[PDB]
């Protein structure tokens, strides 16, 4: 076989589809948006998650074209449900750094952001903190229009990476995501309290929202509203879900 050839076949078949983890408010409430993860339906395996094919699709070179297709499913799925979304609902996306060396994200931007009522949604791009993204006259021209474009900007996996204060004025970051290993180690490790309590610290001195991720007990998602957290998201608050289980849920919610 080759892995490349299976990739673009698989794209071709709108193989790759999007699930939706949900995230709520630090003090608790409906849900106030979702990230969009992608998934593989695979005609034989199953649904494969991310990490068993998004290492070969950056590596093949089509992991742009796939998180296009994504993002127009999404549009497809949420754009005729507007009213079940209240007002500035977030829908997040995780992107490649390749996709950041590329304009052509802006149009993929404003092509998801046409599918809704004007400023219904809130967009918003998760550029992993693990992989820094190295400053061009492009990257700040990119930057510039999806700021314009009201598209924010969230470093993902935050606390794992090795980021500078300055970097994040540079790429405009509305939001910090902290990675789920910090959570897990609520109330167990001293190190990673400090850790996480810097973190925090480092959100309120720069006016940026936070997630947590992976909250999974009570006694996380209480430790973390009690120092400020915004945003939760982790199998307690609900696990990534097909949309008709998404749909399902927003509308108990009314
Ligand atoms: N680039 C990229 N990464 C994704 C996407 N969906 C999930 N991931 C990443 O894959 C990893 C595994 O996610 P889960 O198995 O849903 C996570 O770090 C997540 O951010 C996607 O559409 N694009
Ligand atoms: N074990 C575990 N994984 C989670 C939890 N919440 C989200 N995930 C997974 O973590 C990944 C999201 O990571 P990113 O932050 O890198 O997008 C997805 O694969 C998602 O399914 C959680 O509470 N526990
Ligand atoms: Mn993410
Ligand atoms: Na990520």
């Amino acid at each position: 076989a080759s892995p490349s050839s299976e990739l673009r076949r698989a794209l071709e078949a709108n193989e790759f589809i999007p699930y939706y983890q949900p995230l709520s408010p630090g003090q608790g409430g409906r849900w106030i948006g979702v990230e969009v993860l992608m998934r593989w339906r695979h005609p034989r395996e199953g649904l494969i998650r991310p990490d068993l094919f998004i290492p070969f699709a950056e590596r093949s070179g089509l992991i742009v074209p796939m998180t296009r297709a994504l993002m127009r499913q999404v549009a497809e799925d949420l754009g005729g449900h507007a009213g079940k979304l209240e007002p500035g609902f977030h829908i997040g996306f995780n992107i490649s750094a390749t996709h950041c060396h590329e304009l052509a994200l802006v149009d993929d931007c404003r092509e998801l952001l046409a599918a809704f009522p004007p400023g219904h949604i809130t967009l918003v791009l998760e550029l992993t903190e693990r992989e820094l993204i190295e400053s061009s006259e492009v990257t700040d021209r990119l930057f510039d229009e999806l700021h314009a474009l009201g598209v924010k900007i969230a470093i993902d996996d935050f606390g794992t990476g090795h980021s500078s204060l300055a970097y994040l004025r540079k790429f405009q970051v509305d939001c910090l995501k902290i990675d789920q290993s910090f959570v897990a180690r609520i109330g167990i490790d001293t190190l990673s309290g400090h850790i996480l309590d810097s973190i925090v610290e480092l959100s309120a001195k720069l006016d940026l929202d936070i997630v947590a991720e992976g909250v999974e007990t009570p006694e996380q998602r209480d430790y973390l509203a009690a120092r400020g957290v915004d945003y939760l998201q982790g199998y307690l608050i609900g696990r990534p879900m097909p949309l008709e289980s998404l749909l399902s849920s927003l509308t108990v919610q009314e």
